[PDB]
């Protein structure tokens, strides 16, 4: 195959800022002793695209997740935080919307290129966190 807009998404990137994110959590559900700790790490993200196919998988302290998914095509994943939630990834103008489902609440997280960086939004009703990654 040949590129991708996709591609712009590809590589190894590292956690540099976070806001907000402790409260996030707080919306999400998460418990104390889970967001004290994950609060704490500082992953890295690799995100891959072979075919129709994108992976991303995220390493660190806290937790190995691993993600494989085709846009628009509902999964199911096990969050870093052990939910147990469907989540649909699309592209809306370059921009991978995540939305993921469970328990009748649902949260959408957003990766987009900004300059060398990737940035991460991830909202919950009202509550939005900005996680900042750059290249490894
Ligand atoms: O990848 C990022 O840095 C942003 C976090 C994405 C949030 N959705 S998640 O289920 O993949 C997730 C990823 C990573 C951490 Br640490 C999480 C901590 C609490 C709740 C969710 C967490």
């Amino acid at each position: 195959r040949g590129s991708h807009m996709c591609d712009a998404f590809v590589g190894t990137w590292k956690l540099v800022s976070s806001e907000n994110f402790d409260d996030y959590m707080k919306e999400v559900g998460v418990g104390f002793a889970t967001r004290k700790v994950a609060g704490m790490a500082k992953p890295n993200m690799i995100i891959s695209v072979n075919g129709d196919v994108i992976t991303i998988k995220s390493e660190s302290t806290f937790k190995n997740t691993e993600i494989s998914f085709i846009l628009g095509q509902e999964f199911d994943e096990v969050t870093a935080d052990d939910r147990k939630v469907k989540s649909t990834i699309t592209l809306d103008g370059g921009v991978l919307v995540h939305v993921q489902k469970w328990d009748g609440k649902s949260t959408t997280i957003k990766r987009k290129r900004e300059d060398d960086k990737l940035v991460v939004e991830c909202v919950m009703k009202g509550v939005t966190s900005t996680r900042v990654y750059e290249r490894a």
